[PDB]
């Protein structure tokens, strides 16, 4: 039974039993969902519609950098954070005095410098705040059965400095039988666009962490809070609800990388990815 | 089907195929990673019946949390001693926390809920207007923007971990409103299925009843998401016994008078009817 059917059943449920609720734009939604994806023999990149894999990779490395600069992601060809880094959008957020591309203390800053005072995207933060990436990497290496291997992006005190508050709040990691697993808690999930993307991101993070630590990829567990469908997306989502999953691709890591920071997009080969055609939403 | 059978199934799964691990202090647990159970709050209250749950503790401890107290001496005064061991002068010394008055647990749940991001100095100090008051934040959201997808309270603060007596188990809870009902999901990084988890279920269910009462809504669903779900090997025998017990119907919870603020609840506003658990083990 294909694991992608979990995602497809969740879609089907939200569309059929979801709550119909409206500030700006309207959605169908359910609350509390969990799905499991094996990482042992394949990589759970959804096949019912093509997922922007190039975006997935560039954005994770950009996160892992600690960068909060939407321009630096943009330079690589990935424009998904650009609407949010415009001086116009920032102004609308009451953050007008930002330079272009300064998103505030978003994921990268929270992952590498939690609790630090944010100044701007160009400030040097070395040795400031709590480095969560170094923290979990050390625990996975030297104390793998620890129950506190967590990386959290939710920092309520920093919300008003943020262009957009984080959706995927925290990940926890788990080690058993030489396998590295990961649970992601996502407060909010757009099933039409974000959620396939998000599944891929944290699955990737786990492959990367597994590699760097000498472990094999295990399970990725996806726990949603608000799982929702935007109503404008209903006829394209019914389209994808008709399609049968193709087998998952595999993910190869093309070289020895000793540090989470030394990865490059060319270290990853996506083998045998054959999605159905892209659906625009 | 009776909801407690979710918990008991989880017990059995862990006992049957759980992973046999040791910590770096040598103690053995069986554990599994990634679990979710749903408990209805509408017609009843999910206080577990196959073993008696310390309900007096549940109530006093939560009221204690909601006040922002990080003083174990205060909870202990009520006759509830569950945090006394962690508050002892010797425990804190064992943690490497000198200059600590007895009962000073550090920036734990209460401090995080009320003053997230604030500079902790001590349990007696006064933090008014320091940090981010998450409790007011969520009560406000549930009242004035119930469909917000960021109705979050979080206790995981990486920067404060070395200052805490114990690191938080309940990382965060999220709330959700639909069709006149308040719902809640909790992310728990670590659950002792033997002692902690029944208690923990009662705690956040109770919190949801209180929030529902204060905001003019009916208790909806409580979703319980776990990370490391485990059983200490020493308790396997009493748990075998527990698993033979047939669950009895859940009690109910009546809130006596009208309470207008989350801070004005007293242990007396709560009527538990009728809790008839199998004998304690
Ligand atoms: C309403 C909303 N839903 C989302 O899913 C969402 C996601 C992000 C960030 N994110 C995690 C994204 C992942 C993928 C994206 C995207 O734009 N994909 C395009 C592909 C672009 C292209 O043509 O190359 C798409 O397929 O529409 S955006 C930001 C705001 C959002 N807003
Ligand atoms: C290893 C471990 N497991 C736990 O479950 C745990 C729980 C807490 C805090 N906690 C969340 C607790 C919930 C319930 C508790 C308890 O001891 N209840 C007693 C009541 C004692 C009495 O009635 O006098 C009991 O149920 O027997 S303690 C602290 C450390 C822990 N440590
Ligand atoms: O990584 C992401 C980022 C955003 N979103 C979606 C979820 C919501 O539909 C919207 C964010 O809006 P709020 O939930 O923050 O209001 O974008 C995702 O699914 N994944
Ligand atoms: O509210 C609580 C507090 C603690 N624990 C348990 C979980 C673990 O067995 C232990 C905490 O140890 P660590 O997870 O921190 O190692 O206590 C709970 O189940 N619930």
């Amino acid at each position: 039974p294909h694991e992608e059917l979990q995602y497809l059943r969740q879609l089907r449920e939200i569309l059929c039993r979801g709550s119909d609720r409206l500030t700006g734009i309207g959605t169908l939604s359910l609350f509390g969902m969990q799905a499991r994806y094996s990482l042992r023999d394949h990589f759970p990149l959804l096949t019912t519609k093509r997922v922007f894999w190039r975006g997935v990779v560039q954005e994770l490395l950009w996160f892992l950098k600690g960068s909060t600069d939407s321009r630096e992601l943009s330079r690589t060809g990935v424009k998904i954070w650009d609407k949010n880094g415009s001086r116009e959008f920032l102004a609308g957020r009451g953050l007008a005095h930002r330079r272009e591309g300064d998103l505030g203390p978003v994921y990268g800053f929270q992952w590498r410098h939690f609790g630090a005072a944010y100044v701007d995207a160009d400030a040097d933060y070395t040795g400031q705040g709590f480095d969560q990436l170094s923290y979990i990497v050390d625990l996975i290496k030297n104390n793998p059965h620890d129950r506190r291997i967590i990386m959290c992006a939710w920092n309520p005190a920093d919300l008003s400095l943020m262009a957009l508050p984080p959706c995927h709040l925290l990940c926890q990691f788990y080690v058993a039988d030489g396998e590295l697993s990961c649970q992601l808690y996502q407060r909010s999930g757009d099933m039409g666009l974000g959620v396939p993307f998000n599944i891929a991101s944290y699955s990737l993070l786990t492959y990367m962490l597994a590699h760097v630590t000498g472990l094999r990829p295990g399970e990725f567990i996806h726990t949603l809070g608000d799982a929702h469908i935007y109503k404008t997306h209903i006829e394209p989502l019914r389209l994808q609800l008709t399609r049968t999953p193709r087998p998952f691709p595999r993910l190869e890591i093309l070289r020895s990388v000793s540090s989470m920071e030394e990865f490059t997009p060319d270290d990853f080969r996506l083998v045998d990815y054959c999605p159905h055609p892209t659906i625009r939403m």
